């Protein structure tokens, strides 16, 4: 029993973190096989970040300008290339600690663990969600760039995120491991609109199921609703519209608790309309949306 | 910017987790040097747990009865001993992955990361606090016993907790690494009163400083208070009394923000008396007490 914002064990990712320096800028890199991946803004200076011409800045750089250090050992750089907003530095040694891995592009609403790093050294690990507007509400300071987001299935690490920047609004933006930004963001020091965010409805419902499994059931009511009625409430409260695909993913949790998905929607509807009345659910005084149905089943079953 | 319930990177601890089986019971063990530490209830059967006579149960066991497996390799057990509520199984091989480590007994109110494990395999990592009543509000299922709590300073892992049980109330109890339980708990399947818990006042104030550092400042007011006045409010709301030692630990955060400790106490006083009025602080709709002043400075400075 109990429910926590649990991150994946970061061990397999820690063994991949390196420091990358180019000129005066130092950030984090990800060493997998004989390649080191890092944000391309490592080649910029303060005067450049306002509107950098990355093709031009990279042309002034040579392999010997990218200093890559894995703990205390120096890696020899034998190739460099820019793919989208990431740099790929080919090194002469394959990382002996490379786990089985995949590069995946996550969907908005999905979750992942972040291993915050500074100067190539892991500082901490936390779980978060990719917001519907493609931002992440992370915890990152100066030098955190290049820290990565990932999920772990059995022995395989799926890397889904690399950290690039903090928007003026204090929210975070980054890319997949092929250097494509999530959302409309560009790696430039400019005002960037993160559009309207919404609450991840399927995750809130999954968390309500987790609450019931753990004994918090005060919010369960005598009502039911329909997808149409519920979605009118979802619209009013800036919640993502619930689809039959979301109901289908909630199937196993509906089966485990015996609470029909639409009945749980009616509990959520009453909580949106009346609030919590000073009560809590799983130690929270608000509706939590950072746990997917998969996360709930994983935590409630003990998948290692 | 941003503030997250950040756990330490679990890598150094993952390399220590093993599976320990005795008879029909399997749980987790901690392999450090040539010793494996695990909860002594691994030697019990269902009929025993109601009131086990551990001295007697252990006498029926021999070294060859404790099956210890580190991933896929079997460890040879050459000695066994019970120290308080832990068993120490001496093995013939020192763990090659043993990090620099200490065994520490944490104080109530302090925090640590937990690496939840099942069958000797890490499933997830989360940060938590040792409650003032010596329980932890963890996330643990069947087979989680032997999972450990720890803090990391530089390259040194300080182990402070080993998981033993879930009380009928759904809260968690365990020992230090010398097998002494935190609190009045015994490793018996019986009703056990976890006394009155309180909110960790110094941690709430530390979290209010973290909020100010990150831009959430709506709760700052034109008032001040005294330790005496504040403690009358703390008493009424089941908060730990604030002492000059707590004020002293908040010194650096008071210096960084320029907000006097007693002025922050007056903000906390108004929040206790008026509530949040439907607002949030650092994404929370309640007063968070799982971040120490040390945690706040660490996260806000980037200590790796
Ligand atoms: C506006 O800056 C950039 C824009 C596009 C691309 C790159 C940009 O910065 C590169 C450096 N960034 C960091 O090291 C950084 C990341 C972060 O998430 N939080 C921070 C908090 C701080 F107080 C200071 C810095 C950071
Ligand atoms: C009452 O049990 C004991 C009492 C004293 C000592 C040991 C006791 O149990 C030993 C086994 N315990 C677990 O594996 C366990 C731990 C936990 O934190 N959550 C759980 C949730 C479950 F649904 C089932 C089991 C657990």
């Amino acid at each position: 029993s109990g429910f926590r914002k649990m991150a994946f064990p970061s061990g397999k990712v820690e063994g991949c973190m390196v420091q990358v320096t180019c000129g005066t800028t130092t950030l984090n890199g990800l060493w997998l096989d004989d390649v080191v991946y890092c944000p391309r803004h490592v080649i910029c200076t303060s005067e450049d970040m306002l509107n950098p011409n990355y093709e031009d800045l990279l042309i002034r750089k040579s392999n010997h300008n990218f200093l890559v250090q894995a703990g205390n050992v120096q890696l020899r750089v034998i190739g460099h290339s820019m793919q989208n907003c990431v740099l790929k530095l080919k090194v002469d040694t394959a990382n002996p600690k490379t786990p089985k891995y995949k590069f995946v592009r996550i969907q908005p609403g999905q979750t992942f663990s972040v291993l915050a790093c500074y100067n190539g050294s892991p500082s901490g690990v936390y779980q978060c969600a990719m917001r519907p507007n493609f931002t992440i509400k992370g915890s990152f300071l100066n030098g955190s760039c290049g820290s990565v987001g990932f999920n772990i299935d059995y022995d395989c690490v799926s890397f889904c995120y690399m950290h690039h920047m903090e928007l003026p609004t204090g929210v975070h933006a980054g890319t997949d491991l092929e250097g494509n930004f999530y959302g409309p963001f560009v790696d430039r020091q400019t005002a960037q609109a993160a559009g309207t965010d919404t609450t991840i409805t399927v995750n809130v419902l999954a968390w309500l199921y987790a609450a019931v499994i753990n004994g918090d059931r005060w919010f369960l009511n005598r009502f039911t609703t329909t997808l149409n009625d519920f979605n009118l409430v979802a619209m009013k409260y800036n919640y993502e519209p619930l689809t039959q695909d979301h109901v289908d993913i909630l199937g196993p949790l509906s089966a485990q608790t015996g609470i029909a998905v639409l009945d749980m929607c009616a509990s959520l509807k009453e909580l949106l309309q009346n609030g919590m009345n000073g009560r809590t659910i799983l130690g929270s005084a608000l509706l939590e949306d950072e746990f997917t149905p998969f996360d709930v089943v994983r935590q409630c079953s003990g998948v290692t």
